[PDB]
């Protein structure tokens, strides 16, 4: 079964807000606590040129638990990335902070590209492909109603 | 001269903590308020962690001498506002640069960097920068 706390990276969050995902997003918000790193929120607001920024942020802050780049997160992220650099791995800032925040909040990281975060698994990170997450949420709903 | 509030980006910070900059550092810490973005601190500590330093202890020191600025909601908002305005005109900078510059604007801090040119597109939003070499020269005068 899916845990209570989950999170998404920017790309997955963008998909969760697509028009054909409206019902699944509604169910997800009703059943889980979504803990988004402020960096994910930032990337969501930029990659997404269409609407209004400050207004969009208020909406996100109202439906999601936005997690700051807390001191403890900055420290752990530096430790994790330093360990990866030695192993010759290329993760950008957004990915490192997103994964570290997920570990800190004990949230399952839902993403379309779990493989990219694989090197962080040994540090306590748990991931799940977005497609599988969606199917599990669908199954949850079906069980509730049938 | 130099304003009351200043900040450094990652490379400038490294240099400010280097051995032959010890004198300049503490004259800076005594005369100005340095507002460092937590993003800059993260980059700095990543290098220190690679060198197997006790970054928890070093962070405590940074906290005691610098005003560490969180990636505040308002900073995230202003940064997104800036990046999308820049993207409108084929201009793109990495996240660290946008947040660092936005934080300097937010705290009314002069951004001291060894590469002022890459921040040029953000000056239109109110950012003021000063090359590191020039900052060092001015502090040296104060050192007397």
């Amino acid at each position: 079964p899916l845990p209570p706390d989950i999170t998404f990276d920017s790309l997955a969050l963008i998909k969760m807000h697509s028009q054909n995902m409206k019902r699944i997003l509604e169910v997800t918000l009703a059943k889980f606590t979504v803990n988004l790193s402020i960096v994910t929120v930032y990337r969501y607001l930029t990659a997404r040129l269409k609407k209004n920024i400050e207004a969009e942020f208020e909406i996100l802050k109202d439906i999601y638990n936005i997690v700051p780049l807390l001191d403890d997160i900055a420290i752990k992220a530096a430790q994790i990335e330093a360990n990866l650099i030695k192993k010759e791995i290329t993760l950008d800032m957004e990915d490192i902070i997103t994964a570290t925040t997920a570990i800190y909040t004990n949230s399952l990281l839902v993403t379309d590209d779990p493989k990219r975060y694989e090197p962080i698994r040994r540090f306590g990170l748990d991931t799940m492909p977005l497609d599988k997450f969606i199917k599990e949420v669908e199954l949850m709903v079906e069980k509730e109603l049938i």
